[PDB]
């Protein structure tokens, strides 16, 4: 057992977790075309809404279900793209994008299509401004799902610089903003780029730490890279990476304290950086428990 | 102020430290032309022999003074080289290599010359063969504190690899054997490859951690800066991560030592060698944290 | 000598180049106040519109001048920045952004301000949708001129990946679409990311090759390769040039594939060809511009 | 399909190749225990002596056969090591080192053992001091033939710095000196360090270029590294690496010119660096024709 090192952060779950969870889970079991009974209860066991509530514990009470719905359908779609070629998976997603914009009408006979359509319709109806702002982050993520990335020599610095721009973590930060009703200005966002990049690496590395065993069923992970650079075992590497993650949590506290001392911390940004902290503690807890990293 | 993480390595100090320290410091205070008392006291206060006894606590009682003398002159030289050009520097040293070999007699007018000559002649008297074995390592080390640094990009991986072969660490390990009267076969040292690389890396990084602030008086070329940049954190955060890495290399050392005895096996010689390296790693750490050589 | 190796890419030049040059040069010679009659004649000598016409040989006739003016001003601001702190520079640029948006009026007392204002007001007047689409790429680029590089080890592979995402090259390819009046949806844009990344690299490396010398006073493919291979800078440029010819062959292959997989469209076919012209034009320009102290 | 770019170097073979080949071949056919008449044909077919004469065309007439015998037995052992574990192979070679020094007698009933003993005994009988000088280079090479590589992310720069210190190339340069009777002082050798390093990369890269297809039969090669750092195909990388090799040929000539311009190029040094030039052109022709790189 790894034994995480001490941390000043702590996981927190959204207050309405049980309530939203049943609501959203019901919706999908009702509308989604699962293959069989095994898949049906594998889905309930996954508890995507509980995942979402762990990542956005501070979302507004009336918007958390939106987040759960979006993440649930993306998790479902993600798992589906596993069984299809590049050309089909890409074609699959590109078709849902115009529908997501509301520009194209569903084929009410195809679950994923009307689920996606209705979802975005309802989000815009609740807040068009913020709903439109999160469209691109989602599309970016959706396009990356069928992305064929190059295997190339990559040291620790290159790998981390690359994770700093991860679109998955970007989608999470934007979805968090929507869930919290935090309309951040262009200026405010620029002010927390370092904080975002720092957070993005944290989430990524913690995922790497707990997914390595499974990854070692194109292996691109910080555990292998550090193990090879330092000439130690994967486990020793996980230990070193975990301490690096704590260094990043301390960096987060410092970047935030600085922001405030310079008087650049607005109420919106305060909620935001705190939201990120819970995304980090949440992701860690999720990583330690998710069945997706089992084997 | 930087709390080193827990370690199973316990450093030792050679019993005769006070004895040799007096003998060897007395010699140099008598022959080396120290500019003044201020330099005399600093030299003593630096106690180069105490450093030697910390790195080689298992050295044989009658050889430890050799190591102290050798290292003391190399530290005194090393000190002078920073007041010269790479060309002067290389000239100053290259002139001392023939003298170390014995082929060229001292100009008893230049202390360093006859101190180098007399010491080497004395080492052969005791054990000619072994005193000959460390000649290369000694020159390789001198033919390096003058060589130019071939720029080129460098990540953590490449920097660590390059340190696994540090010629300073090799001289230390070679000086250790001569000091412990260890005589390993060409095959024996071949069996501890990974152990020597892992140790040289430990020693280098611990040095990096404690010499960073001073080095940052200027380019750098140190694991501290490299990790700080690659992970995007402060140098202090980097020192703490690198320290944890050092403990991993200590755990790796033990595992490599285990496999060595289990798998096939060691030798009385390799068992002594291998333990010796452990003492270097811990002695090096105590030294790095206390030496003024890293003081700003 | 530095003899460029053979290339199947033939640069093109916009036929209206002379017409637009005197048109645009004259414009700045009237409003842009240079230091002396020499800095002036030096300007007309650089001919930034010729550069534009090499890059966008197929820009629409009634739009090529927009491109010329935008680059002519980015190049002028460029040289201007080289003489002020990373504070004075970022301030300067940051006030040209809202004004570029039309949200803030140009203090008519400062030329660069109203030149920018009128240029953008003018582009929106011609095609408001496509004009707003380049604001971002232009801003990203202007912001980039004012920040100091990162601070981490970088080998050839990382430097080349870093260049596949060059701000300037993205600006050029967005200016090009505006110039050719090419309305490309983000979906079609997706299908050519490899081609764009490939092109971006070609442009940056050819630039590194000819600007190395001037940059004598760094972050460049020329120095990185010279250190990695342990050869002279001149030898590195020669190896880099052969690599560029490989990227040109790659472009051709990517283009054939895009066409083979039923993914090609008339607008993409045009965009893809346009990037080719940029590669060959940029090379011709790089070999002759005085900007690099030929 | 792969056309070498123009070069100012040219391959050359040793005048006595036909004579030495017959002799050295005959010796091994007589003493080496080839399994069956089949392996004997394959052996003569390999022409290890002919390869030696391609790398050492300036060898003295009375010493070229020493080089042929040494390389022949090394090529033979190299192949045998293929059917052993790293540990077994290591023990095998470690046995032959004390015999090479002449410190331990051969077991006259084990061919490799007495063939090794007799070769060195005869080399020391021809030129004692120089023969003893090549001992270390041969042992380094013999030991390197069996240790682990250790996979680690590596860019073009790190891979080339590695090849600069290749023990194989160090063996060829030392053996070339013994074959040409060039006694080089410790100072002369240091003046040629850059040149030696430059030459090493050339031989290795040229070997990489032609051995690549063979290596793809499932790793660590300049072809692989460059294709992915530049993001082009292996074939394109080969074309680019070949031009780089030519740049190293120019650099060799330039380094020699400077060495000469300054006052440090003795006659021994001059014959040495010319010797390296033919090793480079020879290795190229060999790389182009050897069956060791085929199917
Ligand atoms: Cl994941
Ligand atoms: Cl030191």
């Amino acid at each position: 057992s790894l034994e995480p090192p001490p941390s000043t952060f702590q996981p927190l779950c959204h207050p309405l977790v049980e309530e939203v969870s049943k609501e959203v889970d019901g919706y999908f079991l009702q509308h989604w075309n699962f293959p069989n009974e095994k898949a049906r209860k594998k889905f309930v066991a996954a508890g995507f809404s509980r995942v979402t509530c762990l990542y956005f514990p501070k979302a507004l009470d009336d918007r958390i279900h939106f987040a759960c719905r979006l993440l649930t359908v993306l998790f479902l779609i993600d798992d589906l793209l596993e069984y299809m070629s590049f050309e089909e998976g890409s074609a699959y997603n590109e078709k849902l994008i115009p529908i997501s914009r509301g520009d194209v009408l569903p084929d009410r006979s195809i679950p994923v299509e009307y689920i996606i359509y209705d979802l975005w319709e309802s989000m815009r109806a609740h807040d068009r401004e913020m709903a439109d702002e999160i469209l691109e982050p989602v599309f970016l993520f959706m396009r990356a799902q069928t992305d064929r990335t190059r295997a190339r020599p990559m040291g620790l610095g290159g790998y981390l610089e690359y994770r700093e721009r991860d679109v998955g973590k970007e989608l999470l930060a934007a979805l968090m903003r929507f869930s919290m009703g935090l309309k951040l200005s262009p200026s405010e966002l620029q002010r927390v780029r370092e904080i975002d990049a720092n957070c993005s690496k944290h989430l990524s590395v913690v995922n790497d730490i707990y997914s390595y065993e499974k990854e070692l069923y194109i292996l691109c992970t910080s555990v292998q890279i550090l193990a090879q650079e330092a000439d130690v075992t994967a486990e020793a590497a996980k230990r070193v990476l975990f301490v690096m993650c704590r260094e990043w949590e301390l960096r987060h506290q410092l970047l935030v304290a600085r922001l405030s001392a310079e008087g650049l911390e607005t109420p919106g940004l305060a909620a935001y950086v705190e939201g990120l902290e819970y995304q980090m503690s949440g992701n860690e807890l999720w990583s330690q428990t998710t069945l997706r990293y089992s084997v």
